[PDB]
């Protein structure tokens, strides 16, 4: 009957949370079992249909993990079909103004704070009869910033009430800007970018989370002070992992 | 051509990958690493037939040859995982000769077994002279992993129509009274392990091994295995999950 | 070669609707063949994606009920691709202007009428060659009522002649005046909000239709000259039922 | 720990829910009331192995402990069910001795059967330690649904490696020559059940039932049904919509 | 009432579709044509349980009756389909009277077979007095595909409870040693076809025969087979295709 | 490692493609191997969801051709989930304006051609390490053209840089017209217009597409000098071919 990435930030501390792009219930479950507070499916840069997140939300929260989607486009309709199929946390992308962070602000709570339909299959079952007196609090919203618009409109998008804060993409930032989109990258720019938004955000009361492909780069934004880290996608580390095993099998 | 009887007519072994996790994504991005074949693993997953059909189809547009390990030696399952583009099956609790017979005759057309003609895919890969040539378009492997098969290995060895046996050593670790562990140093496993592969190359067989870790395989190609497998998608994502986790968490 | 709820109207009756939440063709066609006029699939406050709300609408179809969609959202494209795989109604959620009804009526009739795309799969097997002449009246589209602003511009909302009336969301309309989403909710305000939105429908010679969580709410719903009347959601039906089941099992 | 094997271990029978309907919704939120388990029926439903296996994790994630009644009394069939996370097994048609040990055989690990080992979903639940443990995990119950079986019911539980039997009423009624009603009163039907009851008894063994409806599920709790289902999804729903109907129509 | 027998009954044979490509829309449009039945291929398709459960209602709405060939003689997998609305059985290589059985078994409640009771989707077509008519609302034909079931046809058409048989003649041709052709001018594939029909209506039995062709299901329905399949929606979709290219490129 | 019908378009010739309303893999491969240069998976006419597309698309890539989808909108959010899942063209629906077009071009192209968003799951699989440098080239994107309004503003769509032209959909331009959406209308008007999109596309160095329900429309269209010609649907092509095949079988 808690949020554990809420429960983190109650706390004082991060949350740190897996990323998947490959659909099913299985590694959904092993995943969620490890040392992750929150799990991310990626519904935008994957072949994840809603037929194929709704199963993997049920694994992810059998798993001890708190079910995150990233969703395909920030549409209020999208977002309330996952939250009523357990989806407790938001990462919308293309929030590049505080017209879009409101858009995304009004799909997560109920009237009067903003126009969620009510019929909260999964939620209701989680946390009985007294889930709508704490409706908002079961769910994180996070603003994608991965655009020169996002960060110029950055104080105007967190003085959205009804978002936790906002979700650094620092390879779709670096494209914007006209760099290289490298995974971790450190483009010179981008890192100060990257800063300024954290800076901002915590300036306003406000969370920030940033994508991670790589441990090492997770530990960096963690001693920066991230409230949301994300390391790193099911594909990449299962690819990655493969690679080592042939080379290995291979070797003189 | 079936690119693992490609490298074992080239005098080369064939390294495979292991898939218990349904999707094609995770299925094309190995098949297009350095692996010749990739086994799709029916038996110890939650794939069945709708989720095998497009990862064959998956794996082959990667490069390499797909492979499944099926739930249970059915003629009559495997001729249609045959037909959907499977183009390697190993056969689980094959212990006696009259099993290992039951998975021939699966893999050949009458006269030679009585596998039922329809090749919906072997026909779009292969074209109108797919017949004259399709036993060759398919490897066959019956596993060896009781006590019963160690026993009776030569009789499984004098089957003509398999290519030959499939060490599955957890379960055969099992079966001998020892601890399922993969890449096992359990002296009495690794002697049973060695005397399957000595009997399947006496008898002009292939002999393939299920292996946890790379550093695992390595040894096994080095003593002559013609078909290594490492290691299961599940098991390899885990473990680099876990690492990702303890380098983030310092 | 009917719209079955369009013949209870053309009869000058009510029809009655099952409503459903859960995926499968089973209980589909099984309620499909009750005293049903049509079957609800909701495709909003369910896990029901597009692939299997398709195998669906064929079940009830075969069970001799008219099949309906509650859609997740008024998008003109997401309506007419349903429409072409059988769906014979369509309920539209958060209709709170005249434009938003306008861009439902724009999806459910051909060109001159609306701006409906040519691709009819299901609905030509179904009617056959005398499709088209007819293809307008084979539709039944009504837009909900769930906002204060839409009560606020009930007539402006049904001035508009391609949508057969509005169906009430009587939950959601508790929900946005402040008061609690209570299933077959009588809280005052809401129950004369309900009453002057029926009275305006059948003013202008529209039709209305209201959601009911029982069979109690639905008959007093039909009293009061609803044309169109669901009840209940085949989840709310079944948990009920299981809880009785139990109790009578474990009783002394 | 197994919450049926719980209950019995407590002194206290369980009574359990039954899915023909597919879907996670309906699963989770019956697993969520008071059953202590949720048999899904794979026979007679369109329920296939693809749409079981999100069910066994949404019933699992309710609380209540997740069991499939197969197709049939299949070794290769329940160890895949095994090994996705079904912890009770209730086989179709045993009939005699020899297809109850087929059914202990698929449910143990070797010595004691011939499980293939690959726990996917069990050694996430239960950790390293599982294989110790696996059999108690797992509940196994013989479908008594023939006059065969009642004859061999002795026979049927001298099987040490089932937990016990399952009546079947409805078939075992038609097979005696009766309307397969559920929750019949026939005479010679309820004489039947009540004697594999005290035949189960005897042999220090389970018995369960299928009921139709909570008034019978009361009453073979009352007579000692150590497991009682009660009642299908599909029948309960039709009976609901059927009286909101006549509500509503007056 | 099952339309093919319906059609038997007013003396006359059924044409009957052919599906190896799955999902509901083509089926209920072929459905809709002037096809008595439409048969879904479970053996030479990547047809599934999952796949063809929606397919059956597909076809049930389009006004045929659907039929279901089997990937094998399994009377659990055809108690799977009756009861999800399969109305007609072709079962794979019956070659012997016993095998013949095992089919009539799973066809006919008790006491006649051995049909498991739960009809989920044949209770809602054919309401309460379901179990007094069951026997007549399906069709059960074993195939004839080898030289074995030609030696043993007979003894096959002895067997009380199938209508009779099903032709498959590209695998009788390949199990008689000739190149397995659809519509076949093999001389003593022909030979064998007529003796087949000759033996069926003999013993007052039906037969059926799968055709690549129009043109060759007029001459067969000429010669008095009672079910006549014509012809695979993929084989016609592809031929189809093909013109149209030709049409478009000149 | 090159779209095949841009290297058609890059030796002077037409492309010739097929069109899937049928879900599935084993005729999406078997199509895709006939003399087809690309296979179109409709998903706007069809039952087809992203669930059902994801798998076709590896089919048609392993069967040689070139996998298109023609979308349900004009969406950019679904065309970039589409392009990262190994659709390689793009024809998108109800593009009536330059705004609309833009809004097209937006999807395919990444940072600073346009805001396609960096996660190419498939591609990158596909054209490995020297993908980035050629993205934009490895797509083709089509406005349909379909509308009164569409053909009004045909040269101001047609001005849009970042699409390769566009679409004609020749039943629906009948419809939108007052005629009736015949296959193939040769409705003078239509076919009027039809010309005119043609000769002003070839004015502005763009190509232009058409559907065609049939192998000898097609020609017609391809020795008009059409770039692009679908023919035709493999649900048509079946119930052709089944109702020929029935009336050889019951011929006397
Ligand atoms: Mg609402
Ligand atoms: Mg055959
Ligand atoms: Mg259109
Ligand atoms: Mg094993
Ligand atoms: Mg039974
Ligand atoms: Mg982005």
């Amino acid at each position: 009957h808690h949020n554990k990435v809420r429960t983190c930030w109650n706390e004082g501390r991060p949350a740190l949370a897996g990323w998947l792009q490959l659909p099913g219930t299985l590694h959904a479950e092993a995943l969620a079992r490890l040392d992750y507070d929150a799990v991310v499916i990626d519904m935008q840069h994957s072949p994840i249909d809603f037929g194929q997140v709704a199963p993997m939300l049920i694994a992810i929260e059998l798993g001890g993990a708190e079910p995150f989607v990233r969703t395909q486009v920030n549409d209020p309709s999208d977002i309330m079909k996952l939250l009523d199929a357990g989806a407790y946390g938001i990462i919308a992308p293309m929030v590049n103004t505080r017209a879009e962070a409101q858009t995304l602000a009004s799909a997560l709570h109920y009237s009067p704070r903003g126009l969620r339909s009510f019929g909260p299959r999964r939620p209701s079952l989680r946390y009985g009869s007294g889930y709508l007196a704490q409706a908002s609090e079961t769910v994180v919203g996070l603003a994608m910033i991965e655009t020169r618009e996002a960060l110029a409109n950055i104080d105007e998008i967190l003085s959205v009430d009804g978002i936790d804060g906002v979700f650094i993409g620092p390879t779709d930032l670096a494209l914007d800007l006209g760099h290289a989109p490298l995974v971790d990258t450190e483009e010179a720019e981008v890192v100060s970018a990257i800063a300024h938004v954290r800076e901002r955000a915590h300036a306003a009361g406000k969370r920030v989370g940033i994508f991670c492909g790589s441990g090492g780069f997770a530990r960096v934004k963690l001693a920066e002070g991230f409230d949301f880290v994300t390391a790193a996608p099911d594909l990449a580390m299962l690819s990655a992992a493969a690679r080592q095993v042939i080379a290995d099998a291979r070797a003189l």
